[PDB]
């Protein structure tokens, strides 16, 4: 058996041209960043992973290398189930907080342990997980069409993504609801009924404006309403789902561990769980959340937005899971989607395929890694939520 | 008006001699640590605070100085309410996690803003909060009698705290429930019926063993059962409360913001909310939680255990609030309770009094701060939770 | 420390020209009255307050000077939290009734204690409360457009208030629902979508007519439906909220203490709590109600309508609270809004600012006080509610 | 038809010798007071009533004569149902508070209208109400055995009331629950199983101590637990009822109108409604509450404690109602029970009989009324409630 010898966290940053920066309720994007986790062993088998973002890269590096890492040195990396609980109970729940950047830090390390296990077996992760459910491929959506567009501009962007071969795309809303509505109406008129239109408010609305928005999403035939309210208001999400519309209420990028999703389920407050393998606790935890969603006759469609590793880790689980695919694919300017690894966007009839090599299924460009060390750049400007909080 | 010029986080560690290290379900105590936050202004008015612990000091320093602090520089510190929400929505919820060490970091900065405001006004914080409710004083309990004791030892430690003037004390339980029960029985036999006995399992029990323990606490007339289960299992806390015993179900040191407490209230799952002003979001947040507890006809009795600043911040609010007092006082070896500041334990008829000077009400020994810089020492050993999780 | 030496209640009345008298379901206004509470101390620091109205001025004076006052003489006014509970439990709940004009009488005295504390500290009340949340200013609405208008008249009045610089206003309804509906439709057509239109039925409707009204308010995009039903029918308010419209169900001017609002919250029966610091128990109690509203992800927007002191006391708390501002400003003929104190209406971009002096933040014109002593004038004609009760 | 010409409120006080003053959670009794209401008509037919107490006599006199009375002058007193609602909607709900000393004032005037109507018809009130249900008589209990007793004293006071002919009596509890329990145990031991023992805590306990006390009341076979908690905590009363003991949960002397009782019924929170016809709204209102209790399969057993008019008004209704009788009879020193009127205690086989003359059924000693004008004496010392609130 192997022994883990080191847990490393490489802070990386890549720039975005000013005119390509986009804004949602999460804030104005400034640089696309990540931590590349590397777990090394005594026989030279290495796994890599990512704890998503944006968080703060110094906080993630310290958590991974100095809080979680020590609990792993000397251990057999094959016992990923044991190591997840050893780290959660030993340190991270109490000492970084139970719904925290520490859970995202664990997620990066858990993805690297799964990558390491697939490489040790010479199999792609989806094969360990029981092989494909989606044998034809996984239906993707273009993420996303951002704020600051007129309705003809939002419809032209959607149409462009449809032309590139997507069959679905997502619009960010929440700052100017009359304008969001006009964007949706123009987008639906442009593409017709077979392209799916998803909407994401990044927690920017209150309950009454979310109810008014849901009526427009229902009229426009939208597939889901993501983060319509603060993730802290579970009853508001039940109220939106209780309207009985065909529009799914979706959340989960900012909820952590299966415990959060069980509280939404128990309160009849969710249709689509969006737990991200790279944020909500790892592949090990997202596996459990996907199964709990199916048990409650709901769907799991992860958030995937940060880098090609968070995309690939979720894509292995989505391909192996019995849920309808609605697979998030970042189409914004992001070198971590094109230059870190050899696995790229390739759509055929609106579907992507999981990488096919061992582990996550591709190799890292270590020369790109070495050239993009973080030097203190910010990832994202201040996020929103003060308006709906009540600040004029 | 003032302008904030700097937000500083001094990482401090103080040792614990091997024989004086106690152990609970949170793990074996190794060093008593803190961050001393210092908010400076252009006119030289400084506030100090603490984000409690144990949490990793490098993660707290980076959150405070580099994630929170940039949102404060140049702002008028007098608008604490605005700054709390600017920091929560602009950075901490999304980018450090909504129930996280980022919320503890906010709490330490929020305490420092209150301390600065009281120093600016020449008033102790409790006067700003509407003055005392507890005009005679605040009833304290000795925290705690720990694991590894025989029944006669636990009874002798209790009688010792009684002899010192305490009218209540807390026993830690959860590793060996037959021994815990024998300790309680001996303790109650020793002191009779008017001394209150609190029990705290630090999340170390499952539901069935906590149901079995609650029968013993009811027979022993215990005042509350603290952290009986994982903070993640709200329904199990409802099940214990639904037994209708006179023993209060209490939790809150590891729950964050008023949102977590509202979920417990809405599920009939809590009698005593223990949100700590230095962990759950600040004096600003704990004020809202104390009022929400009173509206639901429940009580707020905070966790206070880390240092004399986390003690004092909560004591100002406790003194001002209309709850029965059951005020946590750490009686374990802790130089952060004796040597940081000029306020100490002074028990009279079982009661303590809040500091009376401006702000938090005492000044810091900055020679003590300079002599105890953290050098990478760990605060606490690995916590427990794997046993009840299922690891034999 | 100070000692309270006297609690005085000055009964005042000011006239309204016949043609400027307006009617709502509360009755036809006849004279704008108040009690000016004055709390004096042994060192000459005085606080002033008001217990709102209309009540009966002799009942309020007797309650303040002879029921509540005796409990305060000799006490340190700094312990406002203690004094509130001393008076509630000692006398007012049992001996004036738990939801009563005695709670309003306590509120006047509690505002004066807060004014006294701000003056003693040389700070505006909002600073004690943690400073501003609304750092830009507080969005006001013009209260109100009354009964007896045709639709073109109601739209002309709204348009006039918009011209004066309000961005919102409230219409009184409930006597002739077809006419109220026509008024709303004309008002919305006149101003377009960005001005907020609020509706207040002063308890004048039953459940089925309130359901029919809510449909028209939803069509007209109204911000809230205030006192749609008797305050005694909590289930009727749940039924209106359960329709799931974007129109908030609002009540609270005639509900007392946080206990009333907890019963609405627990029954899913309210969106906007309108507890008035000068009626529902004081600044101390409205602080607790504002925080309980936020904890339940609802809003607190006080009723403020009586005099410039009830306006200012609420405005200090609104400015410091994290709720959307929708701040009631009496625009009817009322000398107690223009001549009692130096703080006046001043709108900039639809917002008001809190007074900036110590305490409530302005000085009283004691020569105006001395010239407007009550001489037995009525404040308000008989109120309504017999029609919906069933009287043809 | 008649026309009302005057509504008068005679403020009366009668002393209590120091040794005969008893104390409960409502406070230490000092003077037994009342308002004797007198409604006069143009043909000289007068009705009398009482709004119970203790409530401040100047507040009651002003409410009666100057707020309620002007709505009655010139009206036909025969339309009691119309006048009740005219007064509630026209003035008292809004302008004195919906659960208030204004509702007690209404009750005293409503009693006088019933008394006038019975005198006009030459019939006792119970005949108007459909005659007797309790054709044999009404089972009374001795109210009460108070604080400050040893167990042998409380047992001897109980056995004394038994020797006088009572088959039931009430013990006041709440200051020292170990002593209360010892008093009960001694009392039950003394009288055996057929004498009913009632317990009344006058809102002086929190939920956990009331749960502990309810176990003792169940062991002692007690008939009811009255005002176990604040009247403001409906959910705590549900919790006590949900224990499923044979001990009835009873409250109502400090709850107003049928709306308060409907909220307790709808929350499964009451077994015995104690609305007093002289406090909760009148004979008119208590008739509706008694019927609402019977529809829910619960009981109405009113509080009656203030004077022989509050006694007699409730006894007419009790005699006519199909509830088990447990009729409160004040056995404490009270000249308002012996010297106001010609009806007194006459116990036969444990039962009393309602007065048999017109109206309330007796005439007033108007020389006694003229000799006991109130001169500003207090009725009751400060009540209790600060202890359970949390003041040590
Ligand atoms: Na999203
Ligand atoms: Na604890
Ligand atoms: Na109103
Ligand atoms: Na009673």
């Amino acid at each position: 058996s192997l022994k883990i010898t080191e847990v490393k966290a490489h802070a990386l940053s890549t720039p975005i041209p000013e005119r390509m920066r986009v804004e949602s309720g999460a804030g104005l994007k400034l640089n696309r960043q990540m931590i590349l986790v590397e777990v090394r062993t005594d026989e030279g088998v290495t796994g890599v992973g990512s704890p998503s973002g944006p968080y703060d890269l110094a906080v993630l590096k310290r958590a991974i290398e100095d809080v979680i890492g020590p609990q792993l040195i000397g251990e057999d990396p094959a016992n990923i189930n044991y190591l997840w609980h050893k780290v959660f109970h030993g340190e991270v729940s109490r000492n970084l907080g139970h719904r925290s950047v520490g859970i995202a830090a664990m997620s990066g390390v858990d993805i690297a342990l799964w990558d390491l296990k697939g490489r040790a077996m010479n199999q792609p992760i989806y094969q360990l997980l029981g092989g494909k459910f989606h044998t034809r491929g996984v239906r993707a959506y273009a993420s996303s069409i951002y704020w600051d567009l007129t309705p003809d501009q939002a419809a032209d962007e959607l149409a462009g993504w449809v032309e590139q071969g997507f069959t679905a795309a997502k619009l960010k809303v929440g700052r100017a609801p009359r304008k969001d509505a006009a964007n949706l109406r123009a987008m639906r008129q442009r593409v017709g009924a077979d392209v799916e239109i998803l909407v994401d408010a990044n927690q920017s609305l209150g309950r009454h404006d979310a109810l008014a928005m849901l009526r427009i999403l229902d009229e426009a035939g939208c597939y889901w309403f993501e983060e319509p309210l603060s993730i802290d208001d579970i009853e508001g999400h039940r109220i939106l789902r209780a309207q009985g519309t065909p529009v799914r209420i979706a959340t989960g990028e900012n909820l952590y561990t299966r415990n959060a999703f069980n509280d939404y389920i128990r309160n009849d407050a969710i249709d689509v769980l969006q737990a991200d393998a790279s944020r909500a606790g790892g592949i090990t935890e997202a596996l459990a959340i996907s199964a709990s969603a199916a048990s409650a006759h709901l769907a799991w469609n992860p958030h995937t937005f940060n880098d090609i590793i968070t995309v690939a880790a979720n894509l292995h689980l989505v391909a192996a899971s019995p849920h309808p695919a609605m697979f998030e694919w970042d189409i914004t300017h992001n070198d971590l989607m094109t230059r870190l690894a050899s696995y790229d966007l390739k759509l055929e009839n609106g579907l992507v395929q999981p990488p096919q090599g061992p582990g996550l299924g591709f190799e890292i460009d270590w020369d790109f890694v070495a050239a993009h060390a973080w030097k203190g750049e910010p990832a994202i400007g201040a996020g929103h939520g003060m308006k709906k909080e009540g600040h004029h």
